[PDB]
RNA sequence: CUCCAGGUCUCUCGUCGA
RNA sequence: GGAGA
């Protein structure tokens, strides 16, 4: 990822944007009775608690590419995954355009709360203007993208979001970019039986985890992934993709049966543009968190990714035998056999990827089932039925989640839903926790759910 | 006097119906 | 800046 142009969006004919600096967490009734190490990030250079450059350390993601081919390595790569793909019948027929906006099996609407991007975004415009989902209306929508087209600037934000400390000291608050609502119809009608067909696919052929639910799916994880751990993370994973990687993609989705003209939108997100503040400017290579396919593509990518370094770094070596599980950068894996991912590491940096220990510290140690995580989850089975495992994530975690709100009229909702997160820890946990939670007058008004049914109705979904 | 801040997945709750 | 009660 690159920032090859930065210029005044007058110059371009674009108008200046509103973006936020005001954040809208505040401290909730809870801040107190948990401990917690995150505020809300850094939205503005005149942030307090900032210690570094502000603008400099949003952007400082961009770390640069590496210009190389699609080497032996990476084309091998391509044919095995297409080879999984192939089994499952992606259909590259454009998808219905009702279908495409306002959902079909194994794709949701689009979502009607959030920012129609640009150009709508400075006319004032919101995706309900123009969208309807009860009434399907497509009129509208034709008009509007007849009058502005396709290939439009992605709109740039900071997000509002807890950061660790330091992350807000450094000033590493983190961008999305807003894809304009034509692009995303127009990715979404390209895209969309290959977005169903994963979603309706999760696992070890699709190697994506997109449109799993973590109760009933890390049971089917250790079945699926039999073979000797892998695992590490990423830093600025989206960021990092030079466009030799998107060339991969493209090369896949060739495989799959699509033509250059379609395989085209992959140059948009390569090869983006955007508008922040009153700047517009051009990213050559990363992935543009926030344009439609983000999940897909950056998954897809890894699948890539990992199978070349395994393929360059252990040469002679059998990918029929290799698993993995994507989320997007993040990765759950296996090999029959001992694979040592400091050398995936090696190798990757010579891609322009940079990997890590995964869930932090500076060893690349063994991966057990024990310290795995994955989707921010622990694997722990089932004292009693040890077939069925459980989604643990960490208290520690969920903490950092209540001790702040964006709205208080949403404390119920708010807290029932940590809850249906903290029981795989376990009663014990999950009772100091209710009780915590109850140990503040606000907590005592909530309806909590028992422990008892929670484990219940989950025992009950393997039915 | 409010609103402006992306893609998605999952779950949950609210309302309305068979 | 723009949209609205
Ligand atoms: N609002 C968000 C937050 C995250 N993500 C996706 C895109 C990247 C991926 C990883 O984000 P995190 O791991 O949660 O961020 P981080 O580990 O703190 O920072 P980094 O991406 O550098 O690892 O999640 C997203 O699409 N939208």
């Amino acid at each position: 990822g690159e920032i090859e142009f930065i210029e005044s969006s007058k110059d371009a004919g674009f108008p200046v944007i509103n973006t936020p600096s005001k954040t809208k967490l505040e401290p909730s009734v809870f801040h107190q009775v948990f401990e917690g190490n995150k505020e809300p990030a850094v939205l503005r250079s005149g942030d307090p608690r900032l210690k570094a450059n502000f603008e400099e350390a949003i952007f400082s993601k961009y770390i640069g590419n590496v210009n190389t081919h699609v080497d032996e390595y990476m084309l091998e790569a391509v044919d095995h995954y297409a080879g999984q793909l192939a089994t499952l019948d992606i259909s590259t027929e454009p998808m219905k355009l009702e279908d495409a906006v306002y959902g079909t099996e194994g794709l949701e609407a689009l979502d009607l709360t959030t920012s129609a991007g640009y150009p709508y975004v400075a006319l004032g415009i919101k995706k309900r203007d123009i969208l309807s989902k009860k009434t399907k209306d497509l009129t509208k929508l034709k008009e509007c993208m007849d009058k502005y087209g396709l290939n439009l600037p992605m709109v740039t934000y900071v997000k509002d979001e807890l950061r660790s400390i330091e992350k807000v000291a450094k000033g590493k608050s983190r961008l999305i970019e807003a894809s304009s609502l034509n692009d995303s119809v127009a990715m979404r009608q390209t895209f969309g039986n290959l977005y169903k067909t994963f979603h309706l696919n999760p696992g070890v052929v699709t190697g994506s985890a997109v449109g799993c639910d973590p109760d009933l799916f890390w049971s089917k994880i250790p079945v699926m992934l039999d073979g000797h751990l892998i695992a590490f993370d990423y830093s600025g994973y989206d960021a990092s993709l030079s466009p030799v990687w998107f060339a991969c993609l493209k090369m896949i989705l060739e495989k799959l049966g699509y033509t250059h003209k379609e395989t085209n939108y992959i140059d948009y997100l390569c090869n983006s543009h955007h508008l922040y503040r009153d700047k517009h400017y051009f990213v050559r290579g990363g992935m543009p968190s926030g344009c439609s396919g983000t999940s897909i593509f950056n998954s897809m990518i890894n699948n890539i990714i990992i199978r070349t370094l395994m393929l360059k770094v252990y040469k002679g070596i059998d990918l029929d035998q290799f698993r993995m599980i994507a989320y997007g950068d993040d990765v759950i894996a296996s090999y029959p056999w001992p694979i040592d991912a400091s050398l995936l590491a090696e190798a990757g940096k010579g891609y322009g990827l940079i990997m890590t220990p995964a869930d932090k510290g500076e060893c690349f140690n063994e991966v057990t089932w024990t310290n795995v995580t994955f989707l921010k989850r622990y694997f722990r089975a089932d004292e009693q039925y040890p077939f069925l495992v459980h989604p643990v994530m960490p208290m520690k975690d969920i903490h950092e989640s209540i001790r702040w709100t964006k709205d208080p009229k949403n404390t119920q909702d708010h807290v029932r839903s940590l809850c249906l997160l903290a029981w795989h820890n376990g009663e014990h946990e999950y009772e100091e926790f209710i009780r915590k939670i109850r140990s503040v007058p606000v907590g005592r008004c909530l309806t909590l759910p028992a422990f008892s049914t929670l484990r219940r109705k989950w025992l009950d979904s393997f039915g």
